């Protein structure tokens, strides 16, 4: 869980107000009825947000820091999946990809 605590670090710094800028589309679920988006549910078929992810982390259900970059990273691209290329919300979950990835990155074994 060494690692696991250096991915809760991560996890941290995503929703700490530093990146508040561009992570706060994926601070809760895609709300698609408040959002207006028929489509959204019939394209992604794995929602994933941090809030997710914490409670995950929280309630210990990760079995390794793989398996929690795989939920960061199903969040990322659920996004560049489901909008166009120009959409702000994409230059947002780029700009928190790069936190996570160079993060992540940097971690020990
Ligand atoms: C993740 C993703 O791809 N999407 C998403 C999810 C949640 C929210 C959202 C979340 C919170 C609020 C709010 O609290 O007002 C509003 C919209 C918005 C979006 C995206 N919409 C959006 C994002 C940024 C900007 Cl500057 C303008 C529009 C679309 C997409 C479904």
């Amino acid at each position: 869980s060494e690692q696991l605590k250096h991915c809760n670090g991560i996890l941290k710094e995503l929703l700490s107000k530093k990146h508040a800028a561009y992570a706060w589309p994926f601070y809760k679920p895609v709300d698609a009825s408040a959002l207006g988006l028929h489509d959204y549910h019939d394209i992604i078929k794995h929602p994933m947000d941090l809030s997710t992810v914490k409670r995950k982390m929280e309630n210990r259900d990760y079995r390794d820091a793989q398996e929690f970059a795989a939920d960061v990273r199903l969040m990322f691209s659920n996004c560049y999946k489901y909008n166009p290329p120009d959409h702000d919300v994409v230059a947002m979950a780029r700009k928190l990809q790069d936190v996570f990835e160079f993060r992540y990155a940097k971690m020990p074994d």
